[PDB]
DNA sequence: TTTTTTTCTGTCACCTTATTTATTAGTAAACAGGAAACA
DNA sequence: TGTTTCCTGTTTACTAATAAATAAGGTGACAGAAAAAA
């Protein structure tokens, strides 16, 4: 099930952004009651993804850092992919969070071929925009 | 919603392919126990997607067909997109059935424009492979 | 082929009505034991009138559709004939299912002209009723 | 049922045509092997319709001759009906023998009314004959 | 010489009984929370 | 803000029961021969 990965994603993003992994701010961001977060963090601490103390914040382990880096790579790739294709901003975030878990790594690899195709050249992007507008 | 769209999609595909949809066919197509299929047909009948006759069969109403056609169109379009981009053959069917239900129809339409950008010209499909090969 | 034409006739009607033909519904329609329905379905499958799938169902082929479409027209025409002529509605169905399989198509074609002769005017049917009401 | 009525019908027709009915005449009339005729004469002896002798012949009783004339009436009426509406002369007989056994007597009476309707006025036949060719 | 009955014996028509599969109806129980509590 | 303790539906199998579809056997009228009676 998909709900297992986003906690690692969020913990990584949070310790890079503000160095403060905590039970509070990862709850409202997911729009869930903090008791579910309390249960999940304690479930996955037992799988070596975390470092924890009864009155201290969380820290990532050696494997958690690189797993989270891959997750952030995937999320950041897909956001700019969808912007290149041209879906309006209001849609992008939840579209990415919807698909990011079900794509296999072969598809994430081959999407890298596609995103570079429209970024290392100026013209192909404008051809794609011309087609996009020709039947809007 | 996703979990009902899967059943509408599969029922439509079976009707289209062979003219009748059976509980024992939907169960394999979805890889579920048939009790779930019957308990879900008796749930789609009250939303008027289906006409359900107990121990006899089921049929799509005019509401159901209009949805099923769009669902199958989305399925084929996403498969063709992944095939144009070059995903491994065995993985395409696993990825498409995963992502398809979370995608807004807005991005489905924009993918429908992306697919024809490359379908328009034989040159582009290997210009892209010129990006691929230098990895 | 009287005994064989009835199955195709009823299967066509039942597909147009329900959307699917089931062995038990055919058995009730022809008023026979369902094993006699199975035994005849497996024969129509080898005469190529229909496609049969074991424990799954039936589909009419291009032969069977065009045959049954004509048989149903014959049925409706004979019902309309006996209803024009003044027979009480109890016995019309039994008479039709009795005679329809023994009439040649020349007879059917001329009965169509007779029915049209009576449906193109109103005075003709009342002269016919006026002769019935004294002979 | 067909094979039960047609022996009375054909025996009556032969008795009125020639004054006597042999077993061979019935076998040829129904196109069957004569032993099938004798084993049916056994079934009719049991039912009072006729008088039988082991090697001499058949004679209809007062019961048989009443029914046989009504069956001959049905035959002649249906033949005249099919001949009025324009069926080809060679097609008539085989169509009559097919339906005479399944039409109930109510339909036969109504068919008699229909035959009267055309036989009492010549113009109706001309109207029907015009429409009969209008679209061939 | 030609019918006209008595047996032989074959397909067949259709139903009864049994069997194999498919469909439906509860029971359960592990999940995913989540309303009150704390600190 | 950092968690704990019972509640509270959801989702899916599983196990039973219920019916539907199919196959293996019988009967038994109806032909069609081929001898036999006349
Ligand atoms: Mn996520
Ligand atoms: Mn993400
Ligand atoms: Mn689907
Ligand atoms: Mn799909
Ligand atoms: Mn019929
Ligand atoms: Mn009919
Ligand atoms: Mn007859
Ligand atoms: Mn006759």
């Amino acid at each position: 099930t998909p709900s297992m990965e986003d906690y690692i994603e969020q913990i990584y993003m949070l310790i890079e952004e503000k160095g403060y992994a905590r039970v509070s701010d990862i709850a409202e961001a997911l729009a869930v009651h903090p008791s579910s977060v309390t249960k999940m963090v304690q479930k996955l601490d037992k799988d070596e993804y975390l470092i924890y103390e009864k009155y201290r914040g969380l820290v990532l382990t050696s494997k958690g850092k690189k797993i989270g880096k891959r997750l952030v790579y995937r999320h950041e790739l897909l956001e700019q992919f969808l912007r290149i294709i041209g879906v309006d901003e209001e849609k992008i975030y939840n579209d990415v969070e919807g698909i990011e878990h079900h794509l296999s790594w072969n598809s994430i690899d081959r999407i890298g071929d596609l995103v570079q195709y429209f970024e290392e050249d100026d013209a192909r992007k404008k051809d794609l925009k011309s087609i996009q507008k020709k039947t809007e």
